[PDB]
């Protein structure tokens, strides 16, 4: 039964990494896995190193062709006894999200069972070390804090980049979207995976430029040029798997060609696409041409790239995205002669901290960008939801228009994934940023005598520059980030909706650490989002300053009849982050291309100019309480 | 007494790190300490980093200057109950090396308190981990030996450089000399120190070059351009005071300027001592200038080039020597802002596995070979010791003219050095290359009707070059190497003298383990030398080849009361590695440049030609049993 | 010509007036820019696996065998192994040489100038080949039969995908096959890829008839000495991988009596008719193999016979 699902795997899960070795002197046990083997346990895997992934894709094809929610246990008991665990997690959680005899069966979750890429190095070594200290029962908990030198403008942005949270969802969003998901042999396929896999990474990457200007920095830096140096960075990440580290990157590093790929097959893949784009049109791996559409060209712009396995094509337009990332992540050793652990863009838990991160993913969106820059400005027509007037919006968090961000120190439990031995609990106290709570208040004259049903998509971006304060829309696209989008109903008249910071369409409201999973709550029962996919909460609004610093809260009113999808899927469920994320089995709930308004070309100098009177900027300040 | 003595220093040193961290309300009590605390315990030491060794010159002044044994001892408690730990050890080795309370008190040995420099993370994380994953009293054994894609070459020579005993021996040389020696505040001198301090190190590095040559690869480059980039390296150790790591080279760095000192200033002191050879002399701290004489120069340059405290100028000079090595091993973050834990050449016990360790080396002896090369060559006159006639030599290992070199598996306790919690002992096993035994049989006509006192001074050298098999005896002294030296007494007529392995004057023969100590023998009662000095037993011979290489045991005889210096010092004692080292308050027992014959200029095109008739070259193979 | 360049010729050009394009002072360029110095010059290698890269490429789209593909149905090769001196191991040797002067430059007066060169060479051998054919019926057959290296220059590592980069077609020939267990004997001479006789200026100012065709059939083909590579001292070790696949199948119409550069079919060919072998030049070898040893591919039509190399210095 469901309980029992949960209480095998977990289980297994309660000291994981140690299960790898174990007696298997025949493989040929899985004629399903017989193939698998350059990769004896804990010798590091680059994620991108393309035979890593033929290997296991024999796996892939294995683990699925199976009977029931037994024989599904059987083999994850079974093929484990050898196999890289991390590949063996990636695999067992692609399939316990969505093979479908498992509903309610949770991941176990990441920053528990490996906080290694999540914490110090230091407060990993030291809880470690206070159970050799004292070997006693008690707890211990350790202030990840650190003391040292700040020379670095840059480790300030490590609230949010280092975040818990934040780097958790970056796994999950690709547990949930894996690049490898084949529609056929998976029997279903995966709605809007390359369209959202753009959007999800600009949303992520536009808090951040928010993050940079809060700060008083500029936006981050584009990877356009390939000569040009990479950042410097150390994540002070050692692996609890080995000795070893994630081998971090000194700064004026030129990229490096790979044993798979040169830097230049690379600069090939990107005009082989930057030129279809004029073009408008894809040759998928038959030859034939197929429209860079308004619907279909993005999901299948997506597949193609990725690469996914979904893909149009795969040697004509590489894989751009995962490829650049080997290179920017064995950045200190293509080669690999040396054996480094590579730097931390191999993984999508890791990922985020480096700085480098961003300078790629403006790249790739500079792409997403063309494509949706030679599409065409919206007419007055198209933004007009006719007849509703945004009389205006304000925030009342503790006072109007201002939110006050906070530190909040927190906690991770160590001893789920490494060995505790005696004690309860090994606890990292972190310190994160937060926000206030606050409501928008807003204000309509629905001048028709019938009610309007509405979609209401609400935006946050900065209205200073680092060079003064311009609000020029088209250059805040990049910075425009969506903080709701919900139906509401409206009556003739003089309407106001009030909307409470919770129930953003962003975010995860509860987590769900592995402790409550050893008991059971009801929310929903579903899988590798449901707790822990979602942006973060405390992240839903960026630092600002100490001052006050001065943004700006942007509200579309579109129609919901026009923008819902109709079909038939289910309850009120995992759709808490339908916004960034999604919602399971059905669609983005919305017609309009994720960004919309703000998908395509501004010639308008104000974001002013833009408004038409179902749209509203209301301008509202964020201050850092110190 | 010498024994509790033993009993209160090594028991701080259980488990020594933590110690680090204590109560000490205030500085105060220790009025003498006053301006040091300057460094926040792990905010990692990087000694050869300028103000580290003037931070530990505060710590040996201190140390050296306690009352009794007793007072030594609690000044040891206390300031230790809030220090960095590494210099901690350091200046307190040199001090229970040195002040005159302390005989028979033995250094806690640096392989077995911190392992970490030693061995691969791997074993390290490996030992540790199989402690957490059966908690039991049994002993753990991890074999070192790993398995890897090889491409590199260089890989090969990691038998030698990586070496336990190689690089024990390397900081015990400089515990026993410390830069820092202050002579006068410390009461007496340390004889030679500076021309010990070329030779030992070319003996290291020729050594090395021939394991060059017996892999079939070419003698080690010099760093005599500072433009040039340094080869990368990795050295798989993370270290156990925390979870980072020695940041590890890529190849292709050039060498970078530091807050200390420019690139150039450091040319610069460079052109300012070869110019002191060309002109002949050194001005000191006062101006004046003393002579650059045959015999005293090499002392009174390698003091300088150090530098000591001994060095008659610092700023004139600079330390050039040391300055490289921070130069060189934060050529990842010379600027620091990054915080990286430097590459392995920071430290004395690391420095060897680093393939640019010897790049540099080079470049220092080349310093030296001009001073030795401004100097005129041996008179035949000179080489000659007068009557007595080597008639030849052999060796006889299992057979004549070979000796054959073998893999010995063995191990070291990591117990010591890390937390075991539970279990006994973890051990590494590690793979080291030997040798054979085999002796000398020597052949002598003694014309005189006198018996004559010599000095045997015998060497091994290579006989192929890596081009074909050319003698040149001035590109061999490079290579030379003295496998031992001793004084025989020669009744007229035949003679034959026999020399059996074991007692070679270079060597360590017995090593002591912790646990030795733990109990207590009677070998004699020294210091940070007595089973630590000394070079190691199974490195005497060097590799050569499968095939069966072929090297040159060239052998001289000079007179022996012409060569013992007399004085009054103490019987048969820490004597055994009198060559590449010494032995205990009393001086390099020989009057001749450590190196005779082959310090200086040889004009001549053959090992022949320079034979006299108390010289003689064995041709001699080495096999490496595979 | 436009579209696709003389890509292979072209990098000749300026891989061989890399002292001097613009040609301003008139150097005679590097040894690249003419095929018969060409091989000396250590770059040249350099470009060739780039434009095998291509062609790898081109081989690469193409799929691996289906295991139906590579199964000569009911033929078992029991074994194969060389006897040289000894079981399994081949010794080279040095050979001094002669190439007279006279003919190319002016002697003037003498007989003859004569350069002594030192060129490598092997012992001969042969291989012995065991085989089980199953069927009644007496099989027909074309034996390829290869050499590549056994170690890497990491480990011993057979990953056969690398080695076929490193794989040399030692002989190809048909035989036919009675039931049951059957041995070929196969002597070096007769490898499919040499010049065995190759005549002097002088032989040709006198007469013989061996026949008459022109440029190949002696100048080409592989020669002799350069059949088994130098190996090592110690006794390099190598891979003897041979195939049988079927000879009424490879067979292209007509099979050629007359040796005409057709000693040397393998590398070269045979005069004016085809390739005799309907597979691609490589086969099995051409194209990927996902397997991780050269075993794994092994069907009970293919063998390797691991043997040494000597250099008798």
């Amino acid at each position: 039964t469901v309980a029992d699902k949960q209480a095998r795997l977990m289980p297994l899960f309660k000291h994981l990494t140690a299960l790898t070795r174990e007696k298997l002197p025949l493989d040929q046990r899985d004629e399903r896995l017989k193939g698998v083997g350059i990769l004896p346990r804990g010798t590091l895997f680059s994620c991108f190193h393309a035979r890593h992934l033929a290997e296991a894709t024999e796996l892939y094809v294995a683990l699925y062709g199976a009977k029931d929610f037994n024989d599904f246990i059987h083999l994850c008991e079974q093929a484990r006894q050898i196999v890289n665990e991390g590949m063996f997690v990636y695999a067992v959680s692609v399939a316990v999200l969505h093979r479908e005899d498992c509903k309610g069966i949770t991941v176990p979750p990441i920053q528990e069972v490996f906080p290694d890429r999540f914490v110090p190095a230091e407060t990993i070594n030291r809880a470690n070390k206070e159970a050799s200290n004292h070997p006693d029962q008690q707890s211990i908990v350790v202030e990840a804090e650190e003391t040292g030198n700040i020379l670095d403008p840059e480790y300030k942005l490590s609230y949010f980049r280092e975040d818990i949270g934040i780097n958790a969802h970056h796994w999950h969003w690709h547990i949930v979207y894996p690049a490898t998901w084949n529609p056929t042999v998976m029997g279903k396929e995966k709605d809007r995976k390359g369209e959202l896999f753009f959007y999800m990474h600009q949303q992520m990457c536009a808090r951040y430029d928010s993050e940079r200007l809060s700060n008083g920095l500029q936006r981050m830096i584009p990877f356009h040029n390939f000569d040009e140096p990479l950042e410097g960075y150390a994540p002070h990440l050692t692996s609890l798997v080995s000795g070893l580290q994630y081998a971090s990157r000194p700064e004026g590093y030129s990229i490096h060609d790979l044993s798979d790929v040169d830097v230049q097959d690379m600069v090939r893949w990107r005009e082989r696409i930057l030129d279809a784009i004029n073009m408008h049109y894809i040759v998928d791996k038959d030859n034939n041409k197929i429209p860079l559409d308004i619907e279909h060209g993005t999901d299948i712009l997506g597949d193609i790239i990725e690469s996914s396995d979904e893909s149009k094509n795969v040697e004509y337009y590489g894989s751009l995205h995962n490829w650049g990332h080997v290179m920017m992540a064995n950045i200190t050793d293509p080669d690999h002669r040396f054996q480094e652990n590579p730097g931390v863009m191999s993984d999508t838990s890791t990922s985020l901290r480096d700085p480098i991160f961003y300078r790629w993913h403006r790249f790739i969106d500079n792409i997403f960008q063309e494509h949706k820059k030679s599409f065409h400005p919206y007419t007055k027509e198209e933004l007009s939801f006719p007849g509703v007037e945004v009389v205006g919006v304000s925030i009342n968090s503790k006072t109007a228009n201002v939110i006050t961000t906070l530190i909040k120190e927190s906690l991770l439990e160590l001893s789920h994934g490494i060995n505790f031995g005696t004690d309860q609990s090994v606890k990292v106290k972190y310190h994160h940023l937060d926000h206030e709570p606050f409501t928008y208040n807003i204000v309509v004259e629905n001048n028709s005598g019938a009610e309007k049903h509405s979609t209401v998509r609400i935006f946050l971006a900065p209205k200073y520059d680092e060079l003064n304060n311009k609000l020029e829309p088209d250059e805040q696209r990049r910075l425009f980030i969506e903080l709701d989008k919900f139906f509401y109903t409206l009556t003739p008249g003089k309407n106001t909706i009030v909307r409470n910071h919770q129930d953003s369409s962003v975010t995860i409201s509860k987590v769900r650490t592995f402790d409550q999973l050893g008991a059971g709550e009801g929310v929903s029962e579903d899988s590798t989002e449901y707790c822990s996919c979602g942006w973060p909460e405390h992240m839903l609004i960026p630092r600002g300053s100490h001052k006050g610093m001065e943004f700006e809260l942007f509200v579309m009113l579109t129609d919901h009849d026009e923008d819902t999808v109709a079909g038939l899927s289910e309850n009120a469920v995992c759709s808490d982050a339908v916004s960034y994320c999604g919602a399971r089995d059905d669609r983005y709930p919305d017609k309009k291309a994720m960004g919309f308004p703000f998908d395509r070309k501004i010639e308008a100098r104000t974001a002013a100019e833009f408004l038409t009177p179902n749209m509203g900027l209301t301008d509202i300040k964020i201050k850092f309480h110190g």
